[PDB]
């Protein structure tokens, strides 16, 4: 019951920083999400208020008050209520081609923009990414959002990309495209593309359909694997075909070009809306 304006206050689930409640707002008789955040915390608090405050795309969580002591402007930030979020419909299954095709489309219009306005996505997965499923609108979460330049077990590792794996520290526009390029596979099959347990596993699953085209990176992955390391690493054991196997032709091969062991084979956002895949949404 914080403050007059926002009323009916009923949690929605935690984020890797604090609690989300849904409450109605009284001015205006609709409903928003509202993150309360518990310092190094001040700090990191700081960057990201600044950050998500210039932004405004229609792919993007619309951020609308920054508050604190019971509707000031702990912190508050009250934001756009969204129907659901894409791990929750998921779940029930996976979607048809058209509308996974339509949410990657939405996804990287979303990341264009941030990318950009030098700001990537430090956690794109389902959960990040919300649905309103009857006008079919993704928007990407503000939480996560980062300039370029605890509770670690519950950080998921699944959407990292090799270079991520091998460098954990380092963030680029290239490891927010892989992320997008599972979430896309993920929404075609409606399963997780790589669900490695640890590092290791991770690497290993991803090796098993991933092609390795450059000596530099074959090189890198001797002195971290040598085992599960080939003299020809151009041709995987379970390509992308035999893991996507009930899906068209057209999505595997935007995927593939997504999906590269190297940030600098892979497709940016920009170029990936520009594929006649993408295109098609004139
Ligand atoms: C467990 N499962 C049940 C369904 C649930 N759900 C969430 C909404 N709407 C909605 N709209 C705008 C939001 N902005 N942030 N955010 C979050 C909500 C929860 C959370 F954990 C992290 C974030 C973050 N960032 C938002 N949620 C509708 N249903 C998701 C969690």
């Amino acid at each position: 019951d914080l403050g007059s304006r926002y009323m009916d206050l009923k949690p929605l689930g935690c984020g890797g920083n604090g609690l989300v409640f849904s409450a109605v707002d009284n001015d205006c008789d609709k409903r928003v999400a509202i993150k309360k955040i518990v310092p190094q915390s001040v700090k990191h608090a700081l960057r990201e208020i600044k950050i998500i405050r210039r932004l405004d795309h229609d792919n993007i969580v619309k951020v609308f008050e920054i508050l604190g002591p019971s509707g000031s402007q702990s912190v508050y930030i009250v934001q756009e209520y969204m129907e659901t979020d894409l791990a929750n419909v998921l779940e029930q299954g996976p979607l048809l081609e058209e509308h996974a095709r339509l949410f990657m489309y939405q996804l990287l219009r979303g990341l264009k923009y941030i990318h950009s306005a030098n700001v990537l996505h430090r956690d794109l997965k389902p959960a990040n990414l919300f649905i309103n499923t009857e006008d079919l609108v993704l928007k990407i979460g503000d939480f996560g959002l980062a300039r370029i330049m605890l509770s670690e077990g519950l950080v998921t590792k699944w959407y990292r990309s090799p270079r991520l794996l091998l460098s954990p520290n380092n963030y680029t526009k290239a490891i927010d495209m892989w992320a997008a390029g599972c979430i896309f596979a993920e929404m075609l099959t409606g399963k997780t593309l790589f669900a490695g347990a640890h590092e290791l596993e991770q690497m290993q699953l991803i090796l098993e359909s991933i092609p390795v085209v450059h000596e530099e990176d074959r090189q890198e992955l001797l002195s971290v694997i040598p085992v599960y390391i080939r003299n020809d690493m151009t041709e995987p054991h379970k390509p992308l075909t035999q893991l996507l196997p009930g899906i068209s032709r057209e999505a595997v091969d935007f995927l593939e070009q997504i999906l590269t062991f190297s940030p600098m084979d892979r497709l940016t956002a920009e170029e990936a809306l520009s594929h006649p895949y993408m295109s098609i949404y004139s």
